[PDB]
């Protein structure tokens, strides 16, 4: 990262919702970025579903994912939520976040290759201790705001340690909003609800592509109630439009 400068007045847009979070926000011209809490920027969470951003370059750099048009078949068993109990494809597994397809893509993976990319990509801790179905879920990996931000600033870069194949096709599965001179990559990640003393953490992280100006981003917040969670798109939303970053 460039310098980094807190702005405690993005703090309104979280005291409204008794919310502890953070949100980092990076020009790329200007190499440049802002937070509304510096200490909470560089403080480091689990994943969650952020992590089918790597993992999945991590899958079709191993050829564990085939090539970017593989299928990914159900079963025909229960799964936990019944948007994933449908094929999938690489898209679609990482746009209505279907964990069961990205837990076999790492058991796939392994260990030591897993190890190998996260090292490479600079990934948080790079701790995968906790088992290598579930390190990033809750197990002892852990990522901040800022390392998100450098990590998607090397992807929209095409400079990860990965083909710029296998980059680009996970760029285009992380598409959100696609119009003429604007367009949105980003993911959304829920650890869940925590336990007592110890809250969960919710993210959205991805970048925004306006004019010729680029804007990469990350928000965390702690959460303990479900009903919160559509916070972690609106305050980072408000915030960009202060910014003037819009449509
Ligand atoms: C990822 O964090 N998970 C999978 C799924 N993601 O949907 S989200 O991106 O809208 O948060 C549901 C939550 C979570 C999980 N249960 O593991
Ligand atoms: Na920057
Ligand atoms: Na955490
Ligand atoms: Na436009
Ligand atoms: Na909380
Ligand atoms: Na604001």
């Amino acid at each position: 990262m460039g310098s980094i400068t807190e702005n405690t007045s993005w703090n309104k847009e979280f005291s409204a919702e008794a919310v502890n979070g953070v949100f980092v926000l990076c020009k790329s011209s200007s190499k440049s970025c802002a937070t509304n809490d510096l200490a909470r920027a560089s403080k480091e969470y689990l994943p969650a579903s952020t992590f089918k951003i790597p993992n999945a370059i991590i899958g079709l750099e191993t050829g564990v994912i085939k090539n970017e048009h593989q299928v990914f078949k159900w079963d025909g068993k229960p799964r936990a939520m019944k948007q994933w109990e449908r094929d999938l494809t690489l898209r679609g597994a990482i746009q209505v976040s279907a964990v069961p397809v990205f837990q076999q893509i790492a058991r796939e993976v392994g260990e030591v290759r897993m190890q190998k990319y996260l090292k490479k990509f600079s990934y948080g801790n790079q701790n995968i201790s906790g088992g290598i179905d579930k390190f990033w879920l809750e197990g002892q990996l852990r990522i901040s705001a800022v390392n998100q931000v450098e990590f998607l600033e090397s992807l929209y870069l095409n400079k990860l340690s990965a083909s710029k194949e296998n980059q680009l096709i996970v760029k285009e599965a992380l598409v959100t909003e696609a119009a003429p001179e604007y367009l949105v990559h980003s993911k959304t990640g829920f650890s869940g609800v925590g336990t007592e003393s110890n809250p969960g953490v919710a993210w959205w992280v991805g970048w925004v592509e306006k004019e010729t100006e680029v804007y990469f981003f990350a928000f965390n917040m702690d959460i303990d109630n479900e009903s919160k969670l559509p916070l972690r798109k609106s305050i980072p939303t408000k915030i960009m439009e202060s910014e003037g970053i819009i449509g």
